[PDB]
């Protein structure tokens, strides 16, 4: 099919914050408030919720309790588009 | 305002629907009903509400052929094309995800 592969791949991280999540988490682990400190404007339901979904679909590792967040190599795996995206996005503002 | 780059990105193309339109129209031009029928969950309105964004924004043009009844035709801009190549990476990373699990 001819979309069907970006359809998935929207699935996986075209949700509110998601690729946002992972471009603050590439390199870095961080904890519920830290990222939620990046990204203000997010109920903190809905950022557990985003971190949540990306972890069932395993792009993103969970292991007084500390919970830290992580990229999966398989998570490392889609740095290259958010690298674009960011490279896209620089042109774009600083062009304007 | 953007603390970064990517959330502008985001702005211009992250909206539901934004970027597998742009996809769509790679390489083409379509009409309304073409889109529907291509995005088939979506409402009318949240498609046209998504168009108009994506027209504002200089990512796609929208061209009135005036027969009768008049055809609205879209298109990608130059600007919608320079993010084909990150689509074009998006789609094989997708495709690559698919073939296991």
């Amino acid at each position: 099919n001819y979309s069907c592969p970006i359809e998935a791949t929207l699935a996986l991280i075209g949700g509110k914050y998601k690729t946002l999540i992972l471009w603050h988490l590439k390199d870095t682990i961080l904890r519920f408030n830290e990222l939620k400190k990046l990204i203000p404007k997010a109920t903190p339901k809905m950022l557990t919720q985003q971190l949540r979904e990306l972890e069932s679909d395993g792009l993103i590792i969970r292991v007084p309790p500390k919970v830290e967040y992580s990229l999966s190599d398989f998570g490392k795996s889609i740095i290259p588009i958010l690298d674009s995206m960011c490279d896209w996005g620089s042109d774009y503002l600083e062009s304007l």
